């Protein structure tokens, strides 16, 4: 009996897709030509660009079926969808880490966790952009995409900027924590700890290519710990 139900609503679907090709035609032929046309230099109006194509397309009852019909760019209009996509998460990524806060409110092992998954999520990001970069980025200069982003100077870089502000507050957290009790340094929990700010720093420091005055400083504080 639910069978009716999908049955009558499969029908309307297919009566819809019919519907949408028949009186939305010079609609999408006109979008084809849009899309076809658009070049960009900057990823902000591209942005704009997509956000456009998708609510225009959402007056499509379903892309796949509809597009099926006609001379459609496919392949410049995945293009698009992706770079807008990967900009924006990269850049929501960036922003996570430089806003990033540590819950006084935790103590020291679940927020350096927090701390320790949020630099696996950043490393993790930028290599998976790192190996498909090259191919992206001749792909995107054929369809006319903005690459600048891609390149080392680009979104990358802010990122590996904002992962030594991470070390930063990782390793306030360290002395913080080291601080707020007094044991000896032979206490396998406290070594252990200071530890972990070490290594954390280190692995920043080679992944972002550098420190700054301010990281130094905290780096130095740390290892004279010891």
């Amino acid at each position: 009996n639910n069978m009716i139900g999908e049955i009558e609503n499969r029908s309307t679907f297919l009566l819809a897709v019919k519907a949408d090709v028949e009186t939305q035609g010079d609609f999408v032929q006109s979008l084809a030509t849009e899309v076809r046309a658009s070049s960009f230099t900057d990823i902000e109006d591209l942005l704009a660009f997509v956000s456009w194509l998708d609510e225009e397309l959402s007056f499509l009852v379903d892309e796949r079926a509809v597009l099926k019909h006609f001379d459609w760019p496919e392949g410049k209009a995945d293009a698009l969808r992706e770079a807008a996509f990967e900009y924006q998460d990269l850049m929501k990524l960036e922003k996570q880490v430089t806003s990033f806060v540590d819950d006084p409110n935790l103590s020291s092992e679940p927020a350096l966790k927090k701390m320790y998954k949020l630099l696996e999520k950043v490393e993790q990001s930028v290599y998976a952009l790192l190996r498909t970069r090259d191919m992206a980025i001749s792909r995107y200069k054929e369809f006319g995409i903005p690459v600048d982003w891609l390149s080392d100077t680009g979104v990358v870089g802010k990122i590996k900027l904002s992962s030594v502000q991470l070390a930063k507050k990782y390793m306030k957290r360290v002395a913080y924590e080291l601080d707020s009790v007094s044991g000896s340094d032979k206490d396998p929990n406290r070594e252990f700890l200071l530890l972990q700010g070490v290594r954390f720093a280190f692995r920043v420091h080679q992944f972002a290519g550098g420190f700054d005055a301010e990281s130094m400083k905290a780096f130095e504080e740390l290892r004279s710990r010891a």
